[PDB]
């Protein structure tokens, strides 16, 4: 039985079982994944401190990014204050190295940790640990356990919690560190430092003003907040809190966001309405990967107001078959392949064979190096 | 006004009205002077400020990534890259000269124009500093070629498509004519830049990449000639400008415009309204130069009788209502581009509907966008 973590544990356990029994199809698949993983073994571990422009704290270990839809105002002499263009990503975001480096770290750590769990080969735990130590716990290179300056906006007067959503990029890596416990490379001291960092990060996200505000967000930010929360809580083995968060925060939030026809009105007012409708459910999907490991199914458990997350999947399903039929603003193309994992997850949780069949028909590329697809041989 | 890449009529009128002390223009130039202060302070940029070197190992070689080419996730190393028309690969921002050519071009153009209008030596001093560093400096100046522009990892054959990047610094080249005669731009400076532009002119006319780009069947071929005219006008080659116009630009226009005035090579793109407009922007900037020696590219026919104004007529209804556009346009079209374009084509054609619409669309009075400096007429 796989340790509690941010992944479909049923698929992960099955891949490990089949691999240990030498089943040929799974062994060929994992051998491919191991070739894909070679670049992560050699990759130099990344650090949030690898930036020149420092945050207002003057601390390179503070994570800082630009909120992506905020641009300089050319009618202002210094371009300040920035103005918002919903759905139009300002390429200035790439001047903050931790934006993409958190992605690269998260991919590397997730891939290596999962491969260690499946294959038991110490080389994957050793490399996973090198990435985790550098990003999280190292006294010079590790990030401070906060998100004070995530998605800052030049010229903005008020403090915001919106940047907290960036945390999903490294909180999955945090969760996967559970898979390398017991390896030779991940020492009792390593685990203790990471536990303390995760405890400090959990305190910040629950008690800071930005964390409190983000926990109250009425749209996909509130769902992603709790999906990240669960990752941290599961890493810390706080199973009672996971139930409380599922029952007292996620399900009420999910219930308040679903209209009578199943649409997500908060996401429908966005310029990328099909993207953000899907993004909201992806938060619930990743949350459910964790809650369901302790017996709570977020796809089929109704909220206090009678709304159930399956209703939102039902509304969006025809538009995953034909994204061109989408009638609300979507100023960029929608990546239909996102529906593969989503419909498989919701389909399996709901016993809806039509969703699962469509999930497989859309499918994922057998040889893709996208690390989030590693558990989904069933879709390849 | 000296021969260069700008609406000479608008520039002369601004200088004349500034020198007369006309109130409305004087206020406007004063605002442009406050906008230009950041370029006085700005450290000059160099193509050599990169870590990943081009295959020549020469940091003075300009190198960028062709914007629509992406790693193939189904390949272990992502090679060869694959094309996704209209989807810019954020990897392009890892090549510093992509955005640095734009920032240099903006600084040199704004300072040169403000020197021409005001006669204030501080603007030529700063303009010269940017020009020397980018173009002629024996260590920081770029080599006069575009061999590695828009390279594509894994691609076997060389291409000339990256040449279109040159428009970002070739407008700065031509604006150097505005600072000749100042105290800061010495006879030595001018000779070095003349020699560079002659070597760049040789490379773009005789290299295989330049030859191939000169025969491209779409907006690349038009942009190639607009760039060609900036270089030739900087070198005062007025007879070559006439030849290029008659033997290259007009035949391309006659081939690329369909009987109904549409641009079929641009209609097959995923950003078909953007690239139709981009084609006409190439003709627009070409015409700004040719009309200074008596050649109107908006109304001079090709040998088959077609005129570029037919392409304007075709797109005009969609500049009024971009939502009516019927071909693939996977990102929104910025309507404000129609302002300068319709004003240029409108005045060159005596079409008062075009000019009025251009004023109705308008430009922001206080915008810092440097291409809009000559267009006070659009800012009322
Ligand atoms: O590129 C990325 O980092 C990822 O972006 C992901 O989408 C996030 C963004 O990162 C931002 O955080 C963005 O924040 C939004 C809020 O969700 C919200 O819409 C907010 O709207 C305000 C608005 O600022 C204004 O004050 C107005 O008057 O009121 C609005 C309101 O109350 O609704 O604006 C924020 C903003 O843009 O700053 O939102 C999304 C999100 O998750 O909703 C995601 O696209 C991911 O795939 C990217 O990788
Ligand atoms: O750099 C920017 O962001 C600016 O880009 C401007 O658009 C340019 C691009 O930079 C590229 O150079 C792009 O090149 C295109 C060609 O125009 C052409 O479509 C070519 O088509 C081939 C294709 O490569 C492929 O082999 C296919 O099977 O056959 C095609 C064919 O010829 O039929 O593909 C090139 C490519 O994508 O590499 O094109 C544009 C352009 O000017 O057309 C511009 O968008 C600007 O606003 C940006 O700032």
């Amino acid at each position: 039985s796989a340790p509690l973590g941010p992944f479909n544990a049923t698929l992960l356990e099955q891949l490990k079982n089949d691999y240990q029994k030498g089943e040929k199809e799974v062994t060929r698949y994992i051998e491919l994944q191991e070739k894909v993983a070679e670049k992560y073994i050699k990759m130099t571990p990344l650090s949030v401190t690898a930036k020149k422009k420092l945050p207002p704290s003057k601390d390179p270990r503070d994570y800082m990014t630009l909120s992506p839809y905020w641009w300089p105002d050319s009618t202002k002499i210094d371009g300040l204050p920035y103005i918002r263009k919903d759905g139009e990503r300002n390429p200035e975001v790439y001047e903050y190295p931790e934006r993409e480096n958190a992605n690269r770290f998260g991919d590397a750590a997730y891939c290596l940790g999962v491969l260690y769990y499946i294959t038991g080969k110490e080389v994957y735990a050793k490399a996973c640990a090198n990435h985790l130590r550098t990003w999280f716990t190292d006294p010079k290179l590790g990030m401070n356990p906060n998100m004070t300056y995530a998605q800052a906006v030049p010229g903005m007067k008020k403090m915001r919690g919106s940047g907290f959503i960036d945390s999903r990029r490294f909180s999955r890596a945090l969760g996967v560190a559970k898979l390398i416990e017991g390896s030779k490379s991940w020492t009792p001291s390593d685990k203790k430092k990471l536990d303390d960092w995760a405890t400090a990060f959990c305190y910040w996200m629950e008690n800071s003003t930005q964390g409190q505000r983000e926990s109250h967000a009425a749209n996909n930010h509130g769902l992603w907040y709790e999906a990240i929360h669960l990752m941290v809580l599961a890493y810390l083995d706080r199973t009672d809190r996971i139930r409380e968060v599922a029952e007292q925060s996620i399900l009420p939030k999910m219930g308040a966001q679903i209209a009578d026809d199943g649409s997500l009105p908060q996401e429908l007012k966005r310029t990328l309405s099909l993207h953000y409708s899907t993004f909201a459910l992806e938060a619930l999907m990743e949350a459910n990967q964790i809650t369901s490991q302790i017996g709570i199914n977020l796809w089929s458990t109704p909220a206090s107001n009678g709304k159930v997350a399956s209703q939102a999947v039902d509304y969006l399903y025809p538009f995953y078959l034909n994204p061109e039929d989408w009638k609300f603003k979507q100023i960029k193309p929608f990546d239909q392949s996102r529906a593969a994992i989503l419909l498989y997850e919701a389909g399996t949780a709901l016993g809806n064979q039509k969703y699962v069949d469509t999930a497989k028909r859309i499918g994922l590329k057998y040889s893709t190096s996208d690390v989030e697809t590693i558990p989904y041989l069933v879709l390849k």
